[PDB]
């Protein structure tokens, strides 16, 4: 589960693809075996979800937890990890499939790899995997998933009007693609609102705030308009929204407020940017209380808004202390998302831990000034700030695994120097206080 070592394996499977090209159509027995054995080794789950993307049962893999809203334990898992488990083998049955010339299933396995593939940043070359797929045999299906993911990449690298060919035929066309086929009509919809996020998060990379948060407002309705809502979106949507309100300027937040369409009980409840952007990242970190990362991730920029209104002239003198006790919690949250001694790989994860902790130290400084233990905790800040730098400019696999275990340690450090506390919740698998009610008719007035 390296990136370089992903990345090779694909390189691979694109040249097998390019030989197939020039070669004529000749599957061995052994091939075919090979493909039957090579998935058949595979866990049953994934054998399932395998079947059922080459079926094209959906556009997106599904979370467990993502649309039911009754969840309960078997529910409260993310594919990250039995995907992670499986990928190498994974991997072999793509490239077994690709050499029996069965490009449906060959697909259907990019299909499954891609988000985790994404994580890694090799979406190209897997994307050449399918470009390939797509030249052997034409008629083979390729999710919207995908499609989006070389959206996304062209998002990242500054290629906007290219990306938004992509989106804009999706959008505009109700989501029809190649030769996708759609079991239900909502689907469409569904595939429609992750590209309207999209251009939020195009808008928001071209500074024009008060239209991006728009458009995400619109991702937010579309995802609500499905017969399941789409909680991980509505979760990625309120964060994007949350980090727009605060590259907002008033006016820019003020006429985004003043707009009666926008049924927001955010825009209504709140006046200053900062406050709603809280609200939204703490809707955010409820709506995906069953994954860590993205519950870290909200609860950070929480614990940012809160700390920066508090210092701000626009707070009331009795409510600093309990916006810092609020910045506090976040932070506090932020840092329990990962429980005993786990591993943690991704320099995101880990550069979110390391700015728990600066928020939770930087919360300290300003609730008690500058005690002994704010500035043994600065120092461990510190510590964990150069090994973070030093992991995110490593290249050798067991320099990184050990920087992120020294910097885990020191992140457990903090937290017992601070004194954390976990927090009471009757669902030991979720990772928000019950203080953060998912609740989505609590968005609407
Ligand atoms: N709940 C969340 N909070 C914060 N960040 C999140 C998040 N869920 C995902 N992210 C980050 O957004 C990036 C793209 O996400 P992806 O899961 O790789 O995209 P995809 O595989 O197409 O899956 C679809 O994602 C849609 C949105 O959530 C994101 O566009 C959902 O509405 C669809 O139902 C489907 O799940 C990535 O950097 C991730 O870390």
């Amino acid at each position: 589960n390296n990136q370089k070592v992903v990345a090779v394996l694909l390189q691979e499977c694109k040249q097998v693809l390019d030989q197939l090209l020039l070669e004529a159509p000749d599957v061995s027995e052994e091939d075919k075996s090979e493909d039957q054995r090579c998935r058949a080794l595979l866990p049953s789950e994934l054998r399932t979800l395998i079947q059922e993307a080459k079926e094209m049962k959906w556009p997106f893999v599904p979370e467990k937890w993502q649309y039911k809203q009754a969840v309960g334990p078997e529910d409260k898992t993310n594919l990250k990890d039995v995907i992670g488990a499986g990928l190498q083998q994974l991997l072999a049955s793509l490239r077994a499939s690709i050499l029996a010339r069965d490009c449906a299933a060959a697909a259907a396995i990019v299909f499954l790899v891609d988000r985790f593939l994404y994580g890694l940043d090799v979406s190209g070359k897997l994307l050449q995997v399918a470009k390939g797929l797509h030249k052997l045999q034409p008629a083979t299906p390729i999710a919207p998933q995908v499609v989006i993911r070389q959206a996304r990449i062209s998002v990242n690298s500054g290629k906007l009007l290219k990306a938004e060919y992509i989106l804009s035929s999706l959008i505009s066309n109700n989501g029809a693609t190649g030769t996708w086929l759609y079991r239900n009509e909502s689907d469409k919809v569904l595939v429609q609102s992750v590209c309207i996020q999209i251009r939020g998060q195009i808008l928001q990379k071209l500074g024009m705030w008060y239209e991006a948060a728009e458009l995400i407002w619109a991702s937010i309705v579309g995802y609500l308009a499905l017969p399941q809502p789409d909680k991980k979106g509505l979760s990625t949507s309120l964060g994007i929204l949350a980090d727009i309100f605060v590259s907002m300027s008033k006016n820019d937040y003020e006429k985004f407020k003043n707009n009666p369409q926008i049924n927001l009980s955010l825009l209504k409840e709140f006046d200053h940017h900062l406050l709603s952007a809280a609200e939204a990242c703490k809707l955010a970190a409820a709506f995906s209380a069953y994954t860590p990362l993205f519950v870290l991730t909200a609860v950070n920029i929480r614990g940012t808004c809160l700390l920066s209104y508090s210092s701000s002239n626009d707070c009331p003198p009795e409510l600093k202390n309990l916006h810092l006790c609020e910045a506090k919690e976040a932070f506090e949250i932020g840092l329990l998302t990962k429980r005993d001694d786990e591993p943690v790989t991704g320099k995101q994860e880990l550069h979110s831990f390391v700015k728990a902790a600066f928020g939770l130290t930087t919360v300290h400084r300003r609730l008690h000034g500058e005690t002994g233990t704010v500035h043994a905790a600065s120092q461990l800040c510190k510590e964990a700030m150069g090994k973070l730098y030093n992991f995110s400019t490593s290249s050798r696999s067991q320099d990184r695994e050990a920087l992120s275990q020294e910097v885990m340690s020191v992140i457990a450090q903090v937290k017992e120097h601070l004194q954390v506390q976990s927090f009471s919740n009757v669902d030991d698998r979720s990772y928000v206080p019950e203080s953060f009610e998912c609740r989505l008719d609590k968005l609407i007035l």
